[PDB]
């Protein structure tokens, strides 16, 4: 019975105004702009979610319920939801070679193991990041690894072993983002930098985390990791669901 108008802004400055009830997914919603915009329908078109004033974006995943995502929003938000082509959004399925370290015998066999199993298998990502100090323009370089619940992190004066190894955040409870110009208003070290905070987070506060990396090569493989741990089978299942409409 809940209804809702998503005006859709493309790439060429224009907007689609859809009605989109609660019971649509972010899958639904793009199969109906892919009959108004007769696209070339490849896996790489999302919809996506930009924050004009924490200046903060992400892909929507296509699973996700629009009208719950759009109603954490306040009255008066700046938010908008764009459809562009988002070639990392699926990156893993193409080239999974990328991020678990290749031909079509490999590649596949890579991707059954990785999803296909009993539990997800998640890359062995680890390395030192810049994460952002609450309220303050300094920023802390610290060695983070990733696991299949959340991203541990290692307490200065520990060592890499699991037991010293504390729990920075949980994935149940973030979204994650990239970062925009957080070099220009956060001194960031660079502008390679994605955010994880909780979807109902509309303004600035201390839970929202920003981390910077070194270059854009490790921005990718973090993105992509932490959205593999995150979403899991869904994930492996939503990219089936787009290769069979491309």
């Amino acid at each position: 019975v809940k209804k809702l108008v998503v005006k859709v802004h493309m790439d060429d400055s224009s907007t689609k105004s859809l009605m989109v009830d609660e019971r649509q997914l972010a899958r639904d919603v793009l199969d109906n702009l892919f009959e108004k915009t007769h696209c070339d329908c490849n896996v790489d078109w999302c919809l996506y979610e930009i924050y004009p004033e924490l200046q903060i974006e992400r892909v929507f995943e296509d699973h996700e319920n629009v009208v719950e995502v759009l109603s954490d929003w306040t009255r008066d938000t700046e938010n908008k939801v764009l459809f562009l082509e988002k070639e990392e959004r699926y990156a893993v399925f193409k080239n999974p070679q990328n991020f678990y370290l290749m031909n079509a015998k490999n590649k596949e066999y890579l991707l059954e193991e990785s999803f296909c199993g009993t539990s997800i298998i998640v890359p062995e990502l680890e390395g030192a990041l810049y994460l952002k100090e609450d309220g303050k323009k300094s920023w802390k370089r610290r060695y983070f690894l990733l696991r299949a619940s959340g991203i541990y992190y290692v307490p200065k004066g520990k060592t890499k072993t699991s037991r010293d190894l504390a729990c920075f955040i949980q994935f149940e409870n973030v979204n994650i983002y990239y970062g925009i110009q957080c070099k220009m208003k956060y001194k960031a070290p660079t502008d390679h930098c994605f955010v994880l905070k909780h979807p109902q987070i509309q303004k600035e506060s201390q839970y929202i985390k920003y981390l910077c990396c070194d270059d854009a090569r490790t921005l990718s493989q973090w993105v992509m990791g932490i959205r593999i741990a995150k979403y899991g089978k869904t994930l492996y299942d939503n990219y089936q669901r787009a290769v069979a409409r491309a």
